[PDB]
């Protein structure tokens, strides 16, 4: 009950900012996920011998791919800690639970290929989950690792609180996929506006949450520039796979998974953060001020692809 884990000063104090880089040791990222648990949420959430067996499992639940591995996966639970404690108020005790957890959880057994390719593919999950395919498929993974014997760190939730963090993890985890951010987002942008936002009716927590899912999900583009631009190799890696996959089906691929068109990345990173990222980060800070430092660290990392295009870089 006593025992902290405590980070070194730099740490301590970085682990705080929405810019954090987890860094290379990855020996470290366990104790850096249980630190967030505990101040996001408290020394109590959790009994920590559950809480270590069932990150360990997770661990070993993600797969050795350039980007959607294990690091992915903590850098994303950091995100969300940043934003958890930005806004200290505004969320349940069972919602600061249920959000480290989905993040932590959001791509178990993650292959590093599109919910596209497996459905062009015509893989089993493609037959089992017809849409959000991979994003179910890490649900269920999620609901595995807390069914092994010792891994069920909810087990002290009474059934209904029980149930309502699971269903918490299943919509956060189903919202990062990206072809359900569009509408979510703009249904979040009409509510703001015309000013129906409501955060005591749950469908708007539960778009509230979606987006913040969307927003720690694409965190790159929030980093400091050299951050951003080396983790922009790790998901090209991924992408140039999946196009080389793509060729072997016989179907070109889009541009973006195409190796032979590297040239136009510069261009194809500034039509993701005006589509996607700005948006993503915009709506998120008027719903949620305190979050602006990913809409400044966005833009800055912007106009860092826009110096790229001018030669200046
Ligand atoms: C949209 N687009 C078009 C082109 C392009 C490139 C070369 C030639 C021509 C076009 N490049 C992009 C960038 O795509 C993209 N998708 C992301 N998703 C999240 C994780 O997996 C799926 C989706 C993430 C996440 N972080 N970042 C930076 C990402 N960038
Ligand atoms: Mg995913
Ligand atoms: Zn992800």
């Amino acid at each position: 009950g006593l025992m902290q884990f405590t980070l070194p000063v730099r740490l301590c104090k970085e682990i705080e900012l929405f810019h954090f880089d987890i860094g290379p040791f990855e020996n470290m990222w366990p104790g850096i996920f249980v630190y967030m648990v505990h101040r996001s949420c408290g020394t109590s959430c959790f009994e920590l011998e559950k809480l270590c067996r069932f990150i360990m499992s997770v661990k070993k639940n993600y797969r050795r791919v350039p980007y959607h591995n294990w690091k992915h996966a903590v850098t994303v639970a950091h995100c969300m800690y940043a934003i958890l404690q930005n806004n200290h108020t505004l969320f349940t005790d069972l919602e600061r639970k249920g959000l480290l957890i989905a993040c932590l959880c959001h791509d178990l057994d993650h292959r590093g290929f599109s919910n596209s390719y497996l459905q062009k593919f015509d893989h089993p999950l493609a037959a089992l989950y017809s849409t959000s395919t991979m994003e179910q498929h890490h649900f269920s993974q999620t609901v595995s690792i807390l069914q092994l014997e010792g891994h069920n760190i909810f087990s002290t939730l009474s059934s209904s609180e029980y149930e309502q963090v699971l269903e918490i993890i299943r919509k956060a985890i189903i919202a990062t996929d990206l072809a359900l951010y569009f509408g979510n987002r703009k249904q979040l942008e009409e509510m703001y506006q015309t000013g129906s936002l409501n955060l005591n009716n749950q469908s708007h927590r539960d778009r509230v949450i979606g987006l913040m899912m969307t927003a720690c999900d694409l965190c790159s583009v929030t980093k400091l520039w050299p951050v951003t631009k080396l983790t922009a190799n790790d998901i090209y890696a991924e992408f140039w796979a999946e196009g080389d996959e793509m060729k072997k089906l016989g179907i070109q691929p889009i541009p973006m998974m195409d190796r032979d068109k590297k040239d136009e990345v510069p261009q194809g990173q500034l039509g993701f953060y005006n589509a996607v990222a700005i948006p993503c980060y915009t709506t998120l800070t008027q719903i949620l001020p305190p979050t602006e430092p990913l809409l400044k660290a966005c833009r800055d990392n912007l106009s860092q692809w826009e110096k790229v295009i001018r030669g200046e870089e």
